[PDB]
């Protein structure tokens, strides 16, 4: 297994230093792109405008979403990943060679397990949802078919063309290895799948939220728990992080490994609490429901007042209020935008 491991690894290493060499002039363009692939475009600009839409396709995104994180954390604790920015300074496979010579940029030092990629993870997942869904909702042209199929084509080669782009940035990089962002789409692509067979989560009530968010913690501190008893090394990554990095400032250290899945579990929770509430279902499901208008004037409100909202970050000096702090935060995005701002739109222009 071993030369197969290290094959792959020289293969990842070739492929970065040939995009690094011959592909100067795309650092911005591949920083940009990095950048927009994170999840949270996926919680906040995303999930508004497909939710007040369609709500179906913006319930779908939002939990797969949910799940394939909650996945790629439990699988980052289990697999034991790689990143190919230390295991080139740190393997003797070049030995008997010239080691390559790659280039680090301030968002290329990083802590924590290689494997499975989050950014395709997350992409993969919602472009897919997204590309189907629009297919699915499309399917009523008044043409002789053709322009259905052109419709078909262009909007998977633009699927692919973004799954691409994604791939490429981070081996650009020198950030990640190719199998590990091929894993990573097929994952995300399962589990968008995965989750068009489940008609039980679109009108749940409070209580199967509540328990399933229970047993997704439950079974993740359990399994946290069970690993640090069996004598199995947890944090062996920040070692090589704070070693192999060229300068000791752009690590961050975080000593908070309970961060994502509370972010994960409060949107969930927020969701949960938002569908069920009065709000929701007084004024997004009454007479202003049709009227596009209202739809528009809604997405542009919870786009930019979630953006501004999005300037507040909690303390980080003390864990546990540190830890309720996100979780509550974080449950907010989806219990405003479901609730409080169509209520408030929905009573100023609906009192004459």
């Amino acid at each position: 297994m071993e030369e197969g491991m290290n094959v792959l690894h020289d293969f990842g290493i070739q492929s970065t230093h040939y995009l690094q060499v011959n592909y100067q002039d795309s650092q911005d363009w591949f920083i940009l792109v990095s950048v927009i692939a994170d999840l949270r475009n996926a919680f906040y600009v995303l999930f508004p405008i497909w939710f007040h839409l369609q709500e179906a396709v913006g319930i779908k995104l939002l939990w797969v979403a949910v799940i394939g994180d909650w996945l790629n954390l439990v699988f980052k604790w289990i697999l034991f990943g790689q990143r190919p920015y230390w295991w080139v300074l740190d393997t003797d496979y070049y030995s008997n060679t010239s080691v390559p010579l790659i280039k680090q940029f301030p968002v290329t030092c990083e802590t924590g397990p290689g494997s499975p990629s989050g950014h395709a993870m997350g992409t993969a997942g919602v472009y897919y949802v997204m590309v189907t869904s629009t297919l699915s909702i499309f399917q009523g042209k008044i043409k002789p078919t053709y322009r259905f199929r052109c419709l078909n084509v262009i909007l998977w080669l633009g699927f692919w063309a973004v799954q691409l782009n994604v791939c490429l940035s981070r081996i650009y990089l020198a950030a990640h290895f190719p199998h590990q962002v091929v894993a990573g789409v097929l994952s995300g692509i399962a589990v968008a799948e995965t989750f068009s067979h489940i008609h039980s989560i679109y009108n749940a009530s409070l209580k199967k939220y509540f328990l399933i968010t229970f047993f997704l913690f439950s079974f993740a501190i359990g399994f946290y728990l069970l690993l640090k008893g069996l004598g199995v090394d947890l944090l062996w990554t920040l070692e090589k992080a704070q070693r192999w990095c060229e300068q000791p400032e752009w690590v961050h250290i975080d000593t908070t490994p309970f961060a994502s899945l509370l972010k994960n579990l409060g949107t969930l929770f927020g969701l949960g609490l938002a569908l069920n509430s009065s709000m929701y279902r007084e004024s997004c499901k009454g007479k202003l429901s049709k009227w596009l208008p209202f739809r528009l004037s809604s997405i542009v409100a919870s786009l930019v007042l979630l953006h501004v909202f999005d300037s507040l970050k909690p303390p980080s000096q003390v864990e546990l209020v540190f830890y309720v702090l996100s979780f509550c935060k974080s449950a907010v995005v989806p219990l405003a935008s479901v609730s409080v701002i169509p209520y408030c739109l929905a009573q100023v222009l609906g009192q004459p």
